[PDB]
């Protein structure tokens, strides 16, 4: 969908109408704590909105905005994990990009920083509603066909029209009691925008395409809007449930892929060009290493990426993982100097690391961050 770096455009309105719904479908009977935090999230209302937009605007390793798009027909044909993964980073989808976002904002609302968590979200929802706009879940870019932009162009200027303000249920109802069933968030967030976004990609191949009429469009743009407001709506709902009801989550969890979130430095050379890798040591003295590498241009000052790791050993808890590191590569003489700011890595939902560095790295260097 579109949006503008104001925290404006078709973005912001599904996140704002997202809060706005959740409001109206909150039944009664809620826990008075799930209301004390709605009502913290709607004080902080310009972050959500700011980070709802902030991803088409981030200067990041995406070239080509891949992370944007998400083929729900893929995540499981059931088809083995290619062989590099084992090596390399893998890169992010709008599927993903969700999960990544919504650990960090639990993670900054339990440390009790509103507006940083908030604005957190706002990104996780930027990513679902990606996942569910036609083009996007059909994966036709702007490259195959003009009826990516005309599109979303049409929706955003009809965008007021595509408000709704209920899901058609209260919280007691299926729709959102369902939410709460599966104790994962993980498990449960894939499957529930995966729903969402099949149903806009067969929008792409039945209203949304070149080869349909104006009245297919706005029937498309529609049900495509309104399904991303639902969608949002159900978010917002399990993350305040996350976010109040204390529970654990279980350390006895298999750990199937690690996420780094880091941070390079802005200081004038702080970004390096040298290989970087990223790896663990477990408790049986087994150890992993991958190349950390995007689409764009890793690493760059200021900048914050993303890198996922794959696991060769599929039945590692969290606490079997001793040491982590990040490791520089150099090929000529003296290298390329590189000052990471922070690292973050998230497994299972949660953020198990936060390590501030602003520290240099020189040569061929091995930095343990655990
Ligand atoms: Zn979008
Ligand atoms: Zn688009
Ligand atoms: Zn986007």
């Amino acid at each position: 969908w579109d949006g503008k770096a104001d925290g404006t455009g078709t973005h912001a309105m599904i996140a704002t109408q997202g809060v706005t719904i959740l409001e109206n479908d909150l039944s009664s009977n809620e826990p008075e704590v799930i209301r004390n935090n709605l009502e913290i999230l709607k004080q902080n209302m310009h972050d959500l909105q700011l980070g709802s937009t902030y991803p088409d605007y981030d200067k990041n390793a995406y070239d080509l905005y891949q992370d944007h798009f998400w083929d729900p027909d893929t995540d499981n044909n059931f088809t083995k994990d290619s062989k590099w993964y084992l090596s390399y980073s893998i890169p992010d989808t709008a599927e993903s990009q969700i999960r990544k976002f919504s650990a960090l904002a639990r993670y900054e609302w339990k440390r009790g920083n509103y507006k940083q968590a908030t604005f957190y979200l706002g990104e996780a929802m930027h990513y679902f509603g990606d996942a569910d706009t036609p083009y996007h879940a059909a994966n036709v870019t702007a490259v195959d066909s003009p009826g990516h932009v005309k599109f979303e162009t049409f929706a955003e200027d009809r965008k007021d029209q595509y408000k709704i303000n209920t899901t058609g249920s209260k919280t007691n109802d299926a729709f959102y009691s369902n939410i709460l069933t599966n104790e994962d968030f993980n498990s449960w967030s894939k499957e529930f925008a995966r729903s969402f976004a099949k149903t806009a990609k067969d929008l792409y191949y039945s209203h949304a395409n070149m080869s349909c009429s104006w009245d297919e469009w706005d029937y498309a743009a529609k049900v495509a809007l309104a399904n991303s407001q639902k969608g949002t709506s159900g978010y917002i709902y399990r993350f305040l449930h996350d976010v109040s009801d204390g529970k654990d989550s279980s350390a006895n969890k298999n750990v199937n892929e690690l996420v780094a979130y880091i941070t390079t430095g802005g200081e004038k050379y702080a970004g390096t060009d040298d290989y970087m890798y990223f790896g663990i040591k477990t408790k049986d003295g087994q150890t992993q290493e991958w190349t950390m590498d995007n689409p764009g241009n890793d690493f760059m000052t200021g900048s914050q990426d993303t890198y996922t790791f794959k696991l060769k050993d599929k039945n590692l808890k969290i606490d079997d993982i001793q040491n982590m590191w990040i490791r520089k590569s150099k090929y000529t003489e003296f290298g390329d100097d590189y000052k990471p700011a922070n690292i973050k890595v998230i497994a299972n939902g949660n953020v198990v690391l936060n390590k501030d560095i602003n520290e240099w790295i020189s040569g061929n260097s091995t930095y343990n961050i655990k």
